[PDB]
């Protein structure tokens, strides 16, 4: 409910500075003849240069993020969505553990991320977008929230 571009603006905001993003993608995952352009054109948009890395199996996971890591330089770490591989916890836990060891916040998906590690999440409400964000994280990586979402912003 909250779009690809409405979130890379929401990043834009919560980790200022950021100018590299990576994003990995699961294959199987639905829609991605509209997502994979939309981050390209948001991208543009925002100023932030999208790196997008994809994967079908546990096995492709470590190899594509020292991709991103190593060849591409990415300052965080965007998961879109988690209705397969990347709602296992196996991935998971590889995911957050590894970003944070490179010092990079994970942008999440969902609530089950937040309880692993990851920094922040969103949905939309009636007034808009809320956050929800890993307090304990979030304060150690720099995250930062900006005035229009002061009110709206619910802790794990």
């Amino acid at each position: 409910e909250v779009t690809p571009i409405q979130q890379l603006f929401l990043i834009k905001e919560l980790k200022p500075g950021i100018a590299r993003i990576g994003v990995i993608w699961d294959k199987n995952a639905a829609n991605r003849d509209e997502v994979l352009p939309q981050l390209q054109r948001a991208s543009a948009a925002t100023g932030i240069k999208v790196v997008v890395a994809e994967v079908a199996s546990l096995q492709e996971v470590a190899p594509q993020f020292r991709t991103l890591l190593r060849d591409h330089q990415v300052e965080a770490l965007w998961v879109l969505e988690e209705s397969g591989l990347l709602g296992q916890a196996a991935a998971r836990s590889f995911l957050i553990k590894n970003a944070t060891q490179a010092g990079m916040p994970v942008f999440a998906p969902s609530e089950t991320w937040l309880k692993e590690g990851a920094c922040v999440t969103w949905r939309k409400d009636a007034e808009g977008i809320r956050l929800v964000v890993n307090k304990a994280v979030a304060e150690a990586m720099g995250i930062t929230i900006p005035a229009k979402y002061q009110d709206r912003t619910a802790f794990l």
